[PDB]
């Protein structure tokens, strides 16, 4: 079983995801995250191609499934009396972005852009396999540093993509929107663009720009360091009040600040390596 094909190293972390273990596969030696999320912790639950009940997470997750380094790859799974047991793909050397921006403060612009433009193309990747991610922040995303690809990650709070309105919410309340906030209604893609830009804002400043539902409602954005005015625009556009006033990621993507990304390898040898 699972306890002989795995060798557990240390927890890496603990939180609303679960319980994380540094692990290697015995039979090639692969670095491994060994996920353990209990029973009782899971809402939403789902049903994979042949019909299984897993929880939704699994399903997201074989849905992102592929050669795209961009998401998490889940490797296997096992079901225990009281937990599932995910096996993920973990990169070495790795850093969260929370870890990293803590670490180092506010981020250059051109490593800001090289990382929010892989971010982007992540989440583009998640909606075309029809997936909502639902909690897009600095914490689930992981740095592959000696490559400088970042990964998506902690899809527990995901959902299948729909075209109509979401009613229920269970990701971060500072990064989420202002009509999530008032009405308790958003839909995927603009949410989605709305945790963006506070992604963003916290790449250049350092901080998320809310703390308050009073702040994320009234929506008035202030540059505590010293930000280019085209990253400003971007930031101010995906944070726009109005759901139908943000950017499509088509717009993000042609944004003059977005201009020049940098190569994820050339990424790592200017500002990792
Ligand atoms: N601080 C992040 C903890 C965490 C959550 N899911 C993960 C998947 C892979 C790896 Cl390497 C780590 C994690
Ligand atoms: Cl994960």
């Amino acid at each position: 079983p699972l306890e002989s094909q795995y060798q557990v190293g240390p927890l890496l972390g603990s939180g609303g995801f679960g319980s994380v273990y540094s692990g290697i596969r015995v039979s090639d030696n692969l670095p491994v995250a060994i996920k353990h999320v209990e029973k009782d912790r899971i809402s939403d639950w789902g049903e994979l191609p042949n019909g299984t009940r897993v929880p939704m997470e699994v399903v997201l997750l074989k849905k992102v499934s592929s050669g795209f380094s961009g998401v998490i790859r889940l490797l296997d799974w096992f079901e225990r009396p009281d937990s599932f047991v995910l096996i993920l793909e973990r990169p070495e050397p790795v850093q969260d972005l929370f870890d990293f921006i803590t670490e180092r403060g506010a981020l250059q612009e051109e490593l800001a852009r090289s990382f929010f433009w892989q971010v982007l193309e992540a989440v583009r990747h998640c909606h075309n396999c029809g997936v909502l991610h639902r909690d897009i922040k600095d914490e689930n995303i992981l740095i592959d540093l000696n490559r400088g690809e970042l990964k998506l990650i902690d899809f527990g709070s995901g959902a299948l993509l729909k075209d109509t309105v979401y009613t229920d919410f269970d990701g971060t309340r500072v990064y989420s929107p202002p009509e999530w906030i008032r009405y308790h209604r958003y839909h995927g893609r603009s949410a989605a663009v709305w945790s963006l830009g506070i992604l963003l804002y916290d790449m250049v400043c350092g901080d998320i720009p809310f703390e308050h539902d009073e702040e994320i409602i009234r929506g008035q954005v202030f540059f505590r360091q010293r930000v280019s005015s085209e990253c400003q625009h971007l930031i101010r556009w995906c944070l726009a009040l109005r759901p139908s006033d943000r950017p499509t990621f088509e717009e993000i993507q042609n944004h003059p600040w977005m201009q020049d990304v940098l190569l994820p390898q050339e990424t790592a040898e200017i500002h990792l390596h």
